[PDB]
């Protein structure tokens, strides 16, 4: 009781987040391409109902809150959010921030002018409308580019002044939030402030252990990707890769095993359109995971509780680590 | 009288076009930043005030249209675009295409993919709004990436479909506009429905006769940019170089002296707002030319006619070959 997180559809006692999935999107895009270019996803009203059910479907499977850690260059559309969030009944918490793909405008911006953007979207509101991020997302792959380290130290800037958490995309395979976690603590920024995303891309647990170990939380947000039996398409293997979901979530256990519950976030990084990649990548993942956002629940949470995980440490996993997160802090 | 050209007000006579500038910008931005950011502009309020000032100053020296070659990945606003030119009495075409800035949506897509989203903007509207391009623009630094390879095929078969024409940007000093018309030719492209731009940028007259020879339209498109008295200055000096106006004038002219006067089209590459280079680029761009639009007719046009350039000449290169080149054909 007494702590707020803002959503699209406005502020929340942060207990009424409940189970929440802290990285997912309602589409992956590109800054102006749903506007300019709706019928890439058939239109922007089949877009909205497909998310609606998908999201009704999550909400069915005991899902409360998602993240969409979609920033500006994702093509973030937070009227869309809005509108989706409302329909389905589940709240929706927006990002700022940048991810891998700036355009110029960002690119040639100074740590000053990037912190100054992420404190509007967080302050006053995204674009027109008011609605307010309540998380800042970036994004290496890789060692940061120089561009990057200046996005990265703009987003510890923005959340130590207004104590909304920092979330990012890694390559987790390159070890990439050693880096990131070293550039935010330079900042002064506290690791419980930061989850280190696509953690579950890797299962090099010195990696992991060593994050948690700081105070990180570790982001086990791809749990549906898998590209096993559908090895000849080239696309689907480079994005999913060759583990299974019962391999991603077995970290979620041996993080648990090793004293670390209170340090893991667990998400699908699962969306409803899908811009950015080749086309009809939407169909192949929907077939590869037909549940969508119930997946987790669904799956994910009654293989960790027949592996003998407690029901309390599961909704300690699912409940209290989000909203201690996302409670600005 | 009879054919038509569409501009961000609608449908206008080509005949009523006049002195029209063809390389021109309100605004060089990126994609959804103007509305994410407007700010970084003081406000959407001063942009539109700077621009409806700059281009009642080129009305007030005769220009009467300019073609504003921002596309998608400039972050072009069509809305802003309709505005300025209502409050300015200035007539503003608008284009489809693509610069070289784009997203992962659109570096994803393929030549059918792209010629859709081309055929959309010309045929449907822009976005929502039903405002029609009536000019494809594509670019090229260098040797054309694959993705360029696709952007330019995809601008030639929009053409080909609808009879707009297509302008570039070129690496002048690299002869680009050589792979380009190869590109176009190939896909059976009119070289009189092609404008390769920035070609001030080089003097040389063997690679600029070579394409006009062929029927190419010769882009002499960036008049004032010097960045002579500021050498001081790296990021002027790579963007405006180290020749003078009167040395990008005298292009004119040698194509002229050469028989070449129907394949010129003359302009500024100017802008009111700019996002997508350095910080305050625009107040060096207003110190070097403070006649923004208005330098062409009042600077330009006199240099040629006091190097005896006769009058019934000028005039076809700036009311004639415009009202050719955005004649539907
Ligand atoms: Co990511
Ligand atoms: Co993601
Ligand atoms: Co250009
Ligand atoms: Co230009
Ligand atoms: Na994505
Ligand atoms: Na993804
Ligand atoms: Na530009
Ligand atoms: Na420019």
């Amino acid at each position: 009781t007494g702590d707020l997180i803002n959503t699209v559809r406005g502020p929340i006692p942060v207990s009424e987040a409940g189970f929440t999935l802290t990285h997912e999107h309602i589409c992956g895009s590109s800054a102006g391409f749903l506007r300019a270019w709706p019928e890439f996803f058939g239109s922007r009203k089949a877009l909205a109902e497909k998310a609606v059910r998908g999201l009704r479907h999550a909400r069915a499977a005991g899902v409360q809150t998602i993240v969409d850690v979609s920033t500006f260059d994702i093509g973030r559309d937070v009227r869309l959010l809005a509108e989706v969030s409302r329909a389905a009944d589940v709240h929706i918490v927006a990002a700022t921030g940048l991810w891998f793909d700036p355009p110029l405008s960002m690119r040639m911006r100074s740590v000053e002018e990037l912190t100054q953007f992420f404190l509007r979207e967080i302050q006053h509101g995204i674009e027109d409308t008011g609605i307010r991020a309540g998380i800042i997302k970036v994004a290496t792959t890789g060692k940061a580019t120089p561009f990057q380290e200046l996005v990265l130290k703009a987003a510890a800037r923005a959340s130590l002044a207004t104590g909304v958490p920092v979330t990012t995309h890694t390559s987790a395979s390159q070890r990439d939030g050693e880096q990131q976690a070293a550039i935010f603590e330079s900042e002064g920024l506290s690791p419980s402030r930061v989850c280190i995303g696509h953690s579950d891309d890797t299962d090099d647990l010195s990696y992991l252990t060593g994050l948690a170990a700081r105070g990180y939380l570790v982001g086990l947000d791809r749990m549906p990707y898998s590209a096993i039996g559908l090895e000849g398409n080239a696309s689907a293997l480079a994005l999913f890769g060759t583990r299974s979901w019962q391999t991603r979530a077995l970290l979620i256990k041996a993080l648990i095993d090793r004293g670390y519950k209170d340090r893991i976030l667990v998400s699908h990084d699962w969306l409803f359109g899908f811009s950015s990649y080749v086309t009809n990548i939407m169909d192949v993942m929907d077939r590869i995971n037909p549940d969508g956002m119930a997946f987790v629940p669904l799956r994910v949470i009654p293989f960790l509780r027949e592996k003998g995980v407690p029901p309390e440490t599961l909704a300690g996993v699912t409940v209290a680590n989000p909203a201690r997160f996302l409670s600005p802090t």
